[PDB]
């Protein structure tokens, strides 16, 4: 176990970060303070020609670029050898190989990544270095002190960097690569060639499904992909644009980095739309409009603004068409804008790719075997996210509805009031021509401003039975009742994605000791076992949850949105029914507003 | 790496359990499927006596007892071995040692120990079986398919078994032993002889704070257990009742049995006074009423039944003093039920215990340093928890705060209709006397009449100014704004839980490689620098975090709790005068209705 070593460092060569046909990198200690730093060992231009460059590199102080300390001689040979940053999470690589990450990071992690490359590059633009290949495994991810992720570039030794850019960024956002020969591009390197330059312009992937088949191309995102569909539509444009071909037409940084600083200013606004059962982010800035607001809510639900009718903790939200975005009230996931409309919509729900179990292939195989560990773990990840975000769509609608309902009450007792605002004047008009009667041509006209106006108090019987009809059906046994909610679907108190993390959780320690099983290239007879018997534990946990997800889960889930669907068909005729019954009150309160003072008489001297 | 076995099992050494002076626990697997299992094995009463009590025992079928499988010998030696049922996860102790839970379990994983260990105990009753000593170690952990634990019973060998289990529960509930002599109780066996028979009835924990210094008693829970008050109340006299001295007043296993199915059968209702500042949990029987719900908090909030006001999901809560518990709307600690009173409380807030940071002793010990780590640790959990509720308590706040004024809006809404509903009666009996006038004891009736009725136009105009005068105090720059709580106190976007995570989790990895460290008896020279770089780490990151959580948490959460006692004040003050206002509506409105049918005449013929 021997370990090289500095004046300042030293480094077991054992605990190695990373190895090129340059150098390697290993993790070593400070001699004299025990900290942990990276190791960049060389082993190999002129001697200070150099000197003077790494003066330039040392200088660097940024906060999305792993910081180079020193420079020092390591001991037995004058080799060179770098101190730099040690990053203990690890790399960008490491992230995506989290079978959680198999479809693409959660977004809010996307976003960090988005920021943090971009302004790494415009350090270096700003300083007029290129770093000719960045790549995943370039991209090192440190815990920031509040716990959120921020990445730094290292090993860098400009449209041709907006490619490798591009197809990462496509990576981290599905979890794969966005252009896929068959079985692999290095197995494929000429149906890759071909796939690049071929690619017609506008697409951002390229599939190849079956051996020599064709490709299947897109312009748009995987329905797996998990990033927000307010997101892949500003996101899309950007790759589009710089996965060009022909690099005549190709965007450049300052147009980039616009492009994506506005993306990356945009806040978030979470929104449910009640009556198509989806949710959606808004990306919209600080310094934009509720009129832009309703725009773009219409673009991802359909709903033009004036049918936007939106709710928030219980209670209608009247948005001024001016107020900043800024001084909106604070939402989540959990905690969205609910928006409906007195107009029908199509229920759609959610959204999300069917993903069947890989075979399992018996054959022990150390490489192939962790690398069907991923993929099935990755599935069930991406069910088990499927799961919470279902169970998410029906705790929220039931919110939503129960808040709907109180919302409709309040209009209803709104109406009853204005009403009893109008029997009121007119019965105080009416039983005061008997008491002023009691006091032919009089008789003749008096019976008209009494007969007609007795149609009146005839018409509001009508009303009046009419609402107490409505009241029906917003008491409990009502015909627009909600018990069925709590009847259908699943709830928290199921724990069903408790009962599939369990068994994720099995799968997933199984996965890391296969990816330690695959290191160490050979096993002791008893350990061959275990693999093997591991190897069936993973297919029969796979295949439980897989039945408990689609048997339990989906189909409780569905049920809930058929009867949603329905019951939403209620509530449209409902309110349809108590407008036309609120207009019939204002149609009466002004017909009765001029009889009030029908007093007309002319009187001698 | 010699490892024994049997016919159906085998198991390393190495991979030990537990260690007792009959028998030693290995961690093994069965031969022909690879699975994981507990073996028991025994070193060394005559042979069939024991082939008898062998097979009872393998009868017994329960969730909360380890199974055990099979008995078989080992090969060299004929001795005997248990194969059982493998605990993955460990014991209590293993989850005590957690610094996490070194103030007491969360009250949830709690109430699933206090369940497992009952049923398990009662289990062995029914069967006659006595367990003459329960304790943390004999306590096993499982993760259930629902992932939740479930706790087994294990390593058995009745008022002498009620002990150890109160001791374990407080130990559990708090994180530390009930009888506590200075150093420790093995260290001073006479000092706590004293203690346990000394022990004045109806006391659950004895503390000796300096050596040969005084026995600080208490019947109360300490501040630090996280055991919501509702339960402290409940657990407090069974272990009152179960930890007494004098076993002629012991209560007996019915009891025992009776007295916690009770507890075990509570659901529990989340309950948050506005006005005192303070969250509240309700354990409550499915079957009692409201009545009850009321009075019970009554005992934790000290608000009579009738000054109880219910809101809930930013609407007021109704409750049939009659309606059962189990038809109440769903409730969580983050989604309680509100708790307001028209009466005048003391703010209260968030009540915890003051720990500062254990001295680090310097001299390098590992038995010393990693008994050390554990503690140190432990506090900054418990400031992590403290910060996380008082974080939770001030959204609360905020919550229900923006709800309230939302709620006493709808009031004046409703008796601004109700202003409107006998202006209008008012007015045309009014303008209905001088219409019928232009048609001189007539006219001294009328005038009083009309100028007494004038006065009630004129009382009405003195309530118009005042109700705009609080409509102008909800508005938006109104004295009763909300702005200020949205600018005092801390929000979840200043990270400061996960700010203060991250210093934990360097500070528990550390701990848990003390932990390492300790069980290898001696370091080579760089390890032990390590360890010694690590505990100078340790305190570094200890103290950064106590400042930040001091400085920055509840610092912040003061000044937003002293805002808050005296914008309740404002409220209070308006609720009054707004009720006042509301009566003189109704005052008046009966007034008027007298005067307008006083129409009285006597005619001729
Ligand atoms: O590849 C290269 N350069 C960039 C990479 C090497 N450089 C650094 N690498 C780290 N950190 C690091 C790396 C890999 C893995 C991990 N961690 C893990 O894998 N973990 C964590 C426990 C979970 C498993 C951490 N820090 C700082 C640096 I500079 C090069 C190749 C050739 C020349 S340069
Ligand atoms: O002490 C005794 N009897 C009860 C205890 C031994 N019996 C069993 N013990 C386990 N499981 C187990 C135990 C300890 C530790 C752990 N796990 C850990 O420490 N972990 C998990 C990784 C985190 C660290 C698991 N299962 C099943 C059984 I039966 C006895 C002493 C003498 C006679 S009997
Ligand atoms: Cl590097
Ligand atoms: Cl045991
Ligand atoms: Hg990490
Ligand atoms: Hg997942
Ligand atoms: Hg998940
Ligand atoms: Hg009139
Ligand atoms: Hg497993
Ligand atoms: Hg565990
Ligand atoms: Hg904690
Ligand atoms: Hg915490
Ligand atoms: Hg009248
Ligand atoms: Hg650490």
């Amino acid at each position: 176990g021997s370990m090289q070593s500095t004046s300042n460092h030293l480094w077991l060569l054992s605990d190695i970060l990373g190895q090129g046909a340059t150098a390697n990198v290993f993790r070593g200690r400070h001699k004299k303070t025990g900290d942990l730093f990276a190791i960049k060992v060389f082993n190999n231009r002129p001697v200070d020609v150099q000197m003077r460059e790494f003066e330039v590199l040392k200088k660097l102080n940024h906060k999305n670029i792993v910081k180079l300390f020193a420079i020092e001689e390591e001991t037995t040979t004058r080799h060179k050898v770098l101190i730099m940053e040690f990053c203990p999470c690890g790399s960008l690589y490491t992230v995506l190989e989290e079978p959680s990450n198999a479809y693409g990071l959660p977004e809010s992690e996307f976003l960090i990544v988005l920021r943090d490359v971009v302004g790494g590059m415009n350090h270096l633009r700003e300083n007029g270095i290129v770093h000719r290949n960045i790549k995943p495994g370039n991209i090192m991810r440190v815990i920031g002190e509040d716990g959120q992720s921020v990445y730094k570039l290292t090993d860098f030794g400009a449209t041709v960097d907006l490619w490798s850019i591009g197809v990462t960024f496509y990576h981290a956002a599905t979890g794969s690569l966005p252009f896929r020969p068959f079985e692999g591009p290095r197995r494929n390197k000429e149906v890759m060639y071909k796939i690049i330059t071929g690619k017609p312009s506008g697409a951002i992937s390229g599939v190849q499904k079956a051996e020599n088949g064709p490709i299947d191309w897109s312009g748009d995102m995987p329905v797996s992909c998990s990033l927000s569909r307010g997101l892949q539509v500003l996101l899309t444009p950007v790759l589009a644009n710089i996965l060009e071909a022909d690099q005549e037409k190709c965007w450049g940084f300052d147009q980039f980095f616009a492009e994506t600083s506005d993306i990356l200013h945009r806040m978030v606004i979470h929104v449910f739309s009640l009556q198509q059962m989806t949710a959606h982010k808004i990306y919209i800035h600080s310094y934009n409009t509720a009129t832009i607001f309703h725009e773009l809510v219409y673009k991802q639900t359909k709903i033009i603004s004036s049918n936007q009718e939106l709710i928030y903790e219980g209670r209608r939200l009247v948005l001024e068409p001016g107020r900043l975005a800024q001084h909106f009230p604070k939402t989540t996931e959990e905690n969205p804008i609910f928006v409906v409309s007195r107009e029908p919509l199509n229920t759609i729900g959610l959204i999300y790719e069917k993903i069947s179990l890989p075979k399992v292939h018996p054959r022990y195989d150390l490489d192939g075997d962790a690398s069907m560990a991923k993929a099935i773990t990755g599935v069930v990840c991406y069910a088990c996210r499927i799961a919470s975000t279902l169970l998410l769509y029906q705790e929220l609608m039931r919110k939503g509805i129960r808040w709907l309902i109180e919302l409709i009450k309040d209009d209803y007792n709104e109406t009853v009031h204005k009403k009893t605002e109008v029997v009121i004047t007119l019965d105080f008009c009416i039983r005061n021509i008997e008491k002023t009667v009691k006091v032919a041509a009089e008789l003749g006209e008096i019976s008209d401003i009494h007969t007609k106006l007795l149609r009146l108090s005839s018409s509001q019987g009508t009303i009046e039975t009419s609402l107490q009809d409505i009241d029906s059906r917003l008491s409990p046994g009502g015909s627009l009742a909600d018990a069925w909610a709590h009847q259908e679907g699943t709830h928290p108190k199921d724990r069903n994605v408790e009962k599939l993390q369990v068994l994720l959780n099995c799968m997933t320690e199984i996965y890391y000791q296969f990816k330690k099983d695959k290191a160490e290239r050979r096993l002791a007879y008893n350990e061959e076992q275990i693999h093997k018997f591991d190897k069936q534990k993973l297919y029969y946990h796979a295949t439980k949850a897989m039945t408990h997800f689609t048997d339990e889960c989906v189909k409780k889930y569905e049920a809930f949105l058929n009867k949603s669907e329905e019951w939403i068909r209620k509530m449209l005729h409902l309110r349809k029914q108590l407008l036309s019954l609120t207009n019939q009150c204002f149609d009466i309160e002004e017909e009765v507003s001029k009889y009030q003072e029908y007093t007309n008489e002319l009187q001698e001297t």
